[PDB]
């Protein structure tokens, strides 16, 4: 294919995120950068930290321009503080261009960097609406599209580690079957609408507004499938019932306890498949994505294979994280305001699937206002 040099440009450690090499400044300083479709800032470690193997040294970059404004980005699990500036940026195993982009030089952080993750910064691929300090700080992808002829689309194949980030197009070697698209509801996070949920083909039977309360997003930076409290409770009750051939402690379903099996004896067949139906591109038409227990039971790094249940509770809406994305080739078609899913080219009884079309009425009522 024409995008062959972008294939296998991602690396990662299981549950620690997927990262791409990015070259900043002059002379070049290459760093490993987390690919994050759930945020909109490009930021790099720019001072020593015990979890960083390398960091950005602004004084060595002749093309660095200080914006003379600080920036702070806070989350429930971690945060960072830094200084704004601009510098030349290229992605050596990405598009053949160099752009001048905003870059936040992280000088201090709290529980942000991960010990042994091998990444030193973050590439926020979402929209300006959620950029810090505000929506006037142009995100990296926006700069790329404004400054070059690279088409306004990227696609991710996260292999549950390595993967591919294809910038400016779609690589047909990365998927099988058809690509099915769901609208991007609003350009802030990559917001989508979930219209039905099934556990082993059995409808969870919740009002669909609950699945998207207060939003549903596609986020390569989040490990789990995160569900709103009411949905999480019903989903666990159904998964437990479907996996009744084996009993697990209550804490396992809450991610407080792990369960380990003798190497290669994991009874995948006892756990159910989970299907999320997404709003399609035509009136009353939907499609579904189906994930296996190999996606939602995450290995924790012996003669025993330990797993963590990777479906968890959220109070800020549904988050379709790496648990969801790992089964699929995901196209972030910004130009057409849509997200595409297809079966990823990366057991003997079941496979992840993308199927359609289905008829689903009143899907417009599923969204939060
Ligand atoms: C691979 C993950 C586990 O590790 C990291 C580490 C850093 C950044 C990210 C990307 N990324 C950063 C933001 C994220 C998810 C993961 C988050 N997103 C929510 C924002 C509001 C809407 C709903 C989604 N809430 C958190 O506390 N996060 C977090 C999670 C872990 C650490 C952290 F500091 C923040 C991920």
């Amino acid at each position: 294919g024409s995008f062959v040099e972008m294939v296998d440009n991602l690396r990662g450690k299981s549950g620690q995120g997927y990262y791409v090499e990015m070259t900043v400044g002059s002379p070049p300083q290459t760093l490993n950068i987390l690919v994050d479709t759930g945020s909109s800032n490009f930021a790099v470690g720019a001072a020593p930290h015990p979890f960083l193997h390398r960091y950005y040294q602004r004084q060595l970059s002749s093309t660095y321009r200080d914006l003379r404004k600080g920036v702070y980005v806070p989350y429930t699990q971690g945060a960072w503080a830094g200084e704004l500036g601009t510098d030349l940026v290229s992605i050596p195993h990405g598009p053949n261009v160099t752009v001048r982009a905003n870059i936040a030089a992280i000088t201090e952080s709290d529980k942000f960097f991960i010990n042994g993750s091998n990444w030193e910064g973050i590439l926020g691929l979402a929209y300006a609406e959620i950029a810090r300090p505000d929506d006037s700080l142009e995100p990296f992808f926006d700069s790329l599209v404004k400054q070059t002829h690279v088409p306004n689309l990227f696609s991710l194949q996260l292999c549950g580690v390595g993967g591919s980030m294809i910038i400016g197009g779609i690589d047909h070697s990365l998927y099988t079957g058809s690509l099915w698209y769901t609208p991007i509801r609003r350009e802030w996070y990559y917001e989508v609408i979930i219209v039905r949920v099934e556990i082993n083909g059995q409808d969870l039977k919740m009002d669909c507004k609950e699945y998207n309360y207060d939003k549903s997003i596609v986020d390569s930076g989040t490990t789990n499938l995160r569900l709103p409290k009411k949905v999480f409770e019903a989903a666990v009750k159904s998964i437990k019932a479907a996996s009744s051939t084996e009993k697990f402690p209550d804490g396992f379903w809450l991610g407080e306890q792990l369960v380990c099996w003798q190497a290669g004896t994991t009874p995948w067949n006892i756990f159910p498949v989970i299907s999320l139906y997404l709003m399609g591109e035509v009136t009353n038409q939907s499609f579904r994505i189906t994930i296996l227990p190999q996606q939602y039971l995450r290995p924790v790094e012996s003669q025993d294979d330990c797993y963590k249940f990777a479906i968890s509770q959220s109070s800020t809406g549904t988050v379709m994280g790496a648990v969801i994305m790992e089964g699929f080739y995901v196209v972030f078609d910004r130009a057409r305001k849509r997200i595409g899913f297809a079966v990823s080219a990366c057991d003997e009884f079941r496979t992840a699937a993308v199927e359609g079309p289905f008829v689903t009425l009143d899907m417009e009522d599923c969204g939060y206002n």
